[PDB]
């Protein structure tokens, strides 16, 4: 896999993060991020998708250690952490093709796992429209708490 970028972007609160939402495949929440292209650098990737996604530039915030990295079947995906961001910023996708809708969410309110479906004596998982941001909430969280308590 094509290792992939981008940003958890948190207002000044520290209690809301911004996620986005695209259609088809993607048609639930996720963290703005996407696909490096040849040579590019890792901040520069994360800068690029996050402003294709939300008209919202932070090349001038990113900390180059503050970032939350995982590997989901083999593909690499950091996404750079950008605090205190004003609730009130104006955001607009470039990309409208690909992008729905953008919005903040209360982090103690997100969820960090999906439910099973035990009560119907059935395997997996039910369904969930935050299913491509909750890898990240838990780390997310102990982030948070680690670096500001
Ligand atoms: C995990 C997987 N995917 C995504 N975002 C994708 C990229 C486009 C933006 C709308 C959401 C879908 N985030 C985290």
């Amino acid at each position: 896999g094509v290792p992939t970028y981008g940003a958890i972007i948190l207002d000044e609160t520290l209690e809301n993060v911004l996620l986005v939402q695209g259609y088809l495949a993607k048609s639930g929440w996720g963290f703005p991020k996407g696909k490096v292209n040849k040579e590019e650098a890792p901040h520069d990737c994360a800068a690029r998708e996050v402003f294709e996604e939300t008209g919202f530039d932070i090349k001038d915030y990113i900390c180059k250690d503050d970032y939350i990295e995982l590997r989901i079947n083999d593909q690499l995906a950091r996404l750079y952490i950008i605090p205190g961001i004003p609730k009130d910023t104006k955001f607009n996708p470039k990309t409208r093709r690909e992008i729905r809708n953008i919005e903040w969410f209360s982090i103690e309110k997100l969820p960090c796992h999906r439910n099973d479906m035990t009560p119907k004596s059935k395997l997996g998982l039910a369904p969930n429209k935050f299913f491509m941001a909750i890898p990240f909430i838990r780390p997310l969280r102990d982030w948070l708490s680690r670096r500001f308590g």
